[PDB]
Order: C-alpha cells, then structure tokens, then sequence
C-alpha cells in the first residue's frame, strides 16, 4: 500500500481480485491477490505458501499485509501467462515437452501430498509461466485457496507419513489426468466447447468413459493412453498416486516418446471446455 | 518485560531456565535464557509443539544478547525423579511411560524430525501427579529438521543419516526402558565411571538381561529392550515398531508388582555420566 503502485487488473474471484502491482523501492513488478478478510479466512492458504513456496515450482510469497479490512497477497508476477496459451500456440510441442510439463507439475504435486497437502484446485488456469520462455522449469503452480492442510483433531500438522485425503489427492490426480488428456488430444475430454451445460458434462463424467481414439489419439503412443487412462479412473480410489505417474514409463522414458508436433483445437474453444468442466464440478460440491 | 522473573530452574552449557510470572494475567511461566543459533530450536517448537506431550512454546524474545523462551512450567520435575521414588512403578506403569514418549518420537521421526539428545533429565512432568499425559519432552537444542539443499522440509516418506539419527532415539529409549526395568543404568554402574569405561561397554553391545531382577521381569519386556539397544543401530527398531511390541500393546499382560530399583541420585549420576561418555567421542 505505502510500497506499492497498484496497476491493470489481472483476473478476478468471488472473493479476491489478482492485480499487478509495482514495487516503489526497486521499481520491479509483481502480482498481489486482494482478498476481502470480511468474506474469507485465507489463513490456511498463508500458511502453506509461507512454508512450502521455496519449491521452484510453486508461486512464491514475497509480502503479506493485512490492512484489517483486507489481505494483500504480494507473489512474483507471472509474466508468461497461463499453461494452455503457450502449448497451444507460440511453443513447438510434442509427448516429450508434455512428458516434462506432467514430470514438472506432478513432481511438485507429489511433494505436496508427501507433506500432507492437498490442492483441490488443480485446473489448468491455476498453473502459470513465470516467463515467456515456455521453459518447464517456469512452470508455476499458483492458486492455494482452495488448499488444505492434513490435521490431527488437536491442530497438528501431519503427513500421509505418520480416506478423505486419498480422495482429495485423487482429485489433484484427477485434474492432472485431463490436462495430460488435453495436451495429448487437443482437446477436453468431458466437453466440447465453453457452450456444453453442466448436464452433458456431469453425464459424461459420471459415466467414467472417455474417447482414447480418434483424431490425435490414432497416433498417440499406447503408452500415454494406458497413462491417461489410469489418471481418470471413475473410481477415485484405483486412479494413480503422483508417485506412481511419476514411476511411469511416459513421464521416465522420455527419449523413447514421438517429437512430433501434437494437433490441438482452437485455443478458445479448449480453454472454454476447460471451464465449463470446472464450473459443472463446482456445481455438484 | 510482560513478565516478571522469578527463581532459577536449572542451568545449561547454553543456557539457563528460570521461573517467571506473566504481569498481565499473573500465570506462572519457565523462560529459558539462552546466549546467543536456537534458530532450528524455536522453528521446532513453533511447528510442533502443539502435540501434547512436547513442551510448549509460550512466547519469544529477542532483545539481541540473549533469546528467551517462554515455555510451560514443568512442575513435576524430571521422570526419574518420579517413577524412582514418589510413584508407584511396574511393568504396567514403564509401559505408559515408554508408550507416551515412544509415541511423541514416531510422530517427530515421520515429520523428518530427530532430537538427538533424549536423555531422561530431558523429559518432565508438567504436574506432580505422575500421570503419563503430562509427560513432555523438553530440549530440543540438538534436534535436527529434515531437509533439501533448497531448505525443503521433507519427510523420511518422500525421501542413511536419518536411519542412523533416529536409531540414537531408539537407543535412547532403550536405556531409559532398561533403567526402569533394572532400576540401574546399563553401561555404567555411577557418577563415577569414566568415559572409558562407559564407551567400552557400550562398544561391546553388551549388557546384563538375567540374575537379579531381571529374573522376575517379563521375557517380553527383555525382548524389547534387547532390540532397542542391538549394537548395529541399523538394526534396532524403528518408533514404528516399538509401538507394535507385544510389551507396548497388550498392557493388560503386564506385572504389576513394584520395580526394584538403586539409589536415586546413583541412577541419575550414572545416565548423567553415560551421556557425557557419549558428547565426548
Ligand atoms: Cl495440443
Ligand atoms: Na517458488
Ligand atoms: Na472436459
Ligand atoms: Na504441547
């Protein structure tokens, strides 16, 4: 507030809106998220950025102020933009720079869950670049509101170490399982445009099917669909642990994967399948 | 200053504890004064020191020269104190005991944390009842976090030397349970053995587990502590499996009759003397 000068808007929830901001001292840019403390208690989500933001991947916290009416959440600015527009335009793409993108997020994911965190919010808007490069290592994991922390009844922390839990990392997997459904297809897999209606999504979901064949997947290798597949299991406690799609001979085999490049839709069109999955999902919870 | 101090406690190499008394809401309170790196000490506290049997952190202060930690007032004073002389003591009651710390260490070592100094002047009760849920572990001054080169915390899960370190726990809690079988130390028979003595002993792997009273202890308990104290720190058990023993477990088997023990201040003089031994090399 008397360190910053606020700028353009960057996006915008029910209960916080991400602008760009400027930092006076060094003149250098950053992103604060302005959370309404009269709506929400992002407490847990301070937490967990304050204690486990060193990882490279995940966004980093760099100042927090609480004015009283609201929380100011000050990270670095993620000047690349989201996953989805680089992949489906600038950047060359293939299974093997999608094999690094999964190894990257799931990596991060897999701590995560070691730790005893849970994301819940795993969509493909949540993961950013911190730079225009398209390189995996700037691949940032980006939105904890949504976040929990493994608890004892008593307040202690606790990992998976020492059914609700494998559910929720189910769910981090499951969201994992149709971003790699839709960097191999060019396509979502429960929705074909921003235009389907939480019917025919929910429909298509709870059917627990899905099209491994047809258009790109005639030459996706058997590999990346017997992965797939197993990330989007219908039955959330059979799909994979992170730990396993790591162990997974597409993401640990990468010299043997196609180079070509991947055929994808319209970038609106994928990104508007992408949210009206979500905003169906948030529905029924 | 919210708080006015009082009486010295005890003392240590880096510190020195303190009884004092919070102004505002007139509670009594320990500070520890220490003379200034308590950094990965205060981080443990403030992480973990919610879990019940650990001691609590109250407050920190940092003026420059010296911290202060205020923590919980143990009242009870130390565990041997209690179960040697003021306390009624078998098998059935050292099981509690083991099963309470044993506990409060599974828990660190699956958080990545190793205390490293579990010495039993380090383990109190809150309050003079005896009762083992105000056992608390008290010093956590060598503890070490588990970490990666980017300062990660992680867990033994996700990831030799930890084996190595939470044996040295394990160990730990093998002579405390053995003192409180035997009512003696197991590498030194007082204050006054010498490092050499005491280090030779330990070397050896060796200790008695018959005649005496141990020929009235149950073959379980000598089971147990025999697998704590396994010379190849490799193999001893892990808290895990500790917690799983038989002797742990199935309580309502246990003795009941009163523990011979020696001396109290021999006892304390000898545990003393074996972990100075063990600073040294
Ligand atoms: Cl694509
Ligand atoms: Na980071
Ligand atoms: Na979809
Ligand atoms: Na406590």
């Amino acid at each position: 507030s008397d360190g910053y000068v606020v700028k353009e808007t960057i996006g915008v929830g029910s209960y916080s809106e991400c602008k760009r901001c400027v930092h006076k001292a060094t003149n250098m840019e950053y992103a604060v998220k302005v959370i309404d403390k009269s709506k929400r208690d992002p407490s847990e989500e301070i937490e967990i950025l304050l204690r486990y933001g060193q990882h490279p991947n995940i966004i980093t916290l760099k100042d927090v102020y609480d004015d009283g009416k609201h929380v100011y959440l000050v990270t670095e600015l993620m000047r690349g933009g989201e996953l989805l527009d680089k992949i489906l335009r600038q950047k060359f793409f293939s299974e093997r720079e999608a094999s690094f993108v999964l190894h990257t997020i799931g990596k991060t994911v897999e701590y995560l869950h070691s730790q005893g965190v849970v994301h819940r919010d795993l969509k493909p808007s949540n993961i950013l670049y911190v730079d225009e490069s398209g390189n995996p290592e700037c691949l940032r994991i980006c939105d904890f509101g949504f976040a929990k922390q493994l608890r004892a009844e008593n307040g202690l922390l606790m990992t998976p170490c020492y059914k609700r839990q494998g559910y929720d990392e189910g769910c981090d997997i499951w969201s994992l399982g149709i971003l790699l459904y839709t960097m191999l297809a060019g396509y979502t897999p429960f929705a074909n445009g921003p235009s389907d209606t939480p019917e025919e999504i929910l429909t298509r979901i709870g059917s627990g099917k899905f099209t491994l064949s047809g258009g790109n997947w005639n030459t996706v290798s058997e590999t990346a669909k017997d992965l797939v597949s197993k990330m989007l299991h219908v039955d959330p406690h059979q799909r994979l642990t992170a730990k396993q799609v790591l162990q997974h001979p597409w993401v640990t085999q990468k010299d043997k994967l196609p180079q070509s490049q991947l055929s994808h839709q319209d970038l609106q069109l994928v990104k508007g399948a992408m949210a009206a999955t979500y905003s169906a999902l948030n529905s029924s919870k």
